[PDB]
């Protein structure tokens, strides 16, 4: 998220993954959604 991000908040593994996490529905997905692609 380096400049686009709503209501999600992705986090990182050490190994070069983020992960996106929404709070609405407290939902973590690996994949951009719709709203933030």
């Amino acid at each position: 998220g380096a400049t686009a991000v709503s209501e999600w908040t992705e986090y990182k593994t050490a190994d070069g993954k983020t992960y996106y996490y929404n709070n609405r529905t407290l939902e973590s997905d690996w994949e951009k959604p719709q709203e933030l692609k």
